[PDB]
């Protein structure tokens, strides 16, 4: 479980928000992209895997699962690509709830940021810092425990 | 020390590579940008602070230290902005050495990536995973975990 991440793609203001969730902790990383292509997803995963020990990724849809560029990035970074099928159906609800929460935070920071990308990063910050421990605290503890 | 980061700006292929180094561990995050503006630096810090517990940042130069946008981002994120003056002069050598190492890795991945930004992220990966023995990635997690307890 310490190396398991889930991809999540949500939409806002005619733009695409790509999210990676560390399943065990609820910690996230996110980016705004023009559209969800294999290339954008692949680049996002390369960034993620350089920053955290990503062992397995549950991909968000079949197009990214199939993408040769995504497969290339997973090979390069030592990531096992898996499907994101919610065999446990409560999975979908948790993700949907997070997307709602994230959009809510984004709305709350609109007097502060001119650009959506900035608001998304503010939302990442607030999500990861929210307290009981925070998601940021949980991911560090989970990984540290795993190293030692 | 667990919350202390240093900004570092280096140049390659007529482009700018902005780097944040976690001082105690040597762990890095980096991005390619067209040029080093206050706005780009500010955005970079917002990203960083959402991902790791950034308490203090030693800024890479006076323009970013002065920048109202950088100051706004540091205020927003709860970051103490400090200067990056190497009072301990060995500081500067360590950074220069890392920049050399990073450029070397970037050169080694040029048959693999079409775009510089991709090569930089590959270099971040290799740097953070490299065993010295623990890796920088392992060190930062241990340092922060120890601090939470
Ligand atoms: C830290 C924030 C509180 C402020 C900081 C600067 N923005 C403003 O001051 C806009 C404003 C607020 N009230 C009236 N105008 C946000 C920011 C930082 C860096 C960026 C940005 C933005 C952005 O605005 O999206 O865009 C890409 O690089
Ligand atoms: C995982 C890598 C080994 C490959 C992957 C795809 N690139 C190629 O296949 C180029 C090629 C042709 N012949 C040899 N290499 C890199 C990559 C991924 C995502 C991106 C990229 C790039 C990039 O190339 O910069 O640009 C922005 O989004
Ligand atoms: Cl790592
Ligand atoms: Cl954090």
């Amino acid at each position: 479980s310490p190396g398991i991440w889930q991809l999540d793609c949500t939409h806002l203001e005619g733009k695409v928000i790509l999210v990676a969730v560390h399943v065990a902790s609820g910690y996230i990383e996110a980016e705004v992209i023009p559209a969800e292509t294999g290339q954008e997803t692949a680049y996002f995963l390369l960034k993620l895997a350089g920053r955290w020990p990503v062992k397995t990724v549950h991909t968000d849809n079949g197009s990214n699962f199939t993408s040769t560029t995504v497969k290339a990035a997973c090979w390069w970074a030592g990531i096992k690509q898996e499907d994101g099928i919610p065999y446990n159906p409560q999975s979908q609800g948790v993700i949907e709830s997070m997307n709602k929460e994230l959009k809510k935070i984004i709305g709350q920071v609109r007097d502060q940021a001119e650009h959506l990308k900035t608001a998304v990063q503010m939302a990442v910050f607030i999500h990861n810092h929210k307290r009981g421990y925070s998601a940021g605290e949980r991911i560090v503890d989970i990984i540290a425990t795993d190293i030692q």
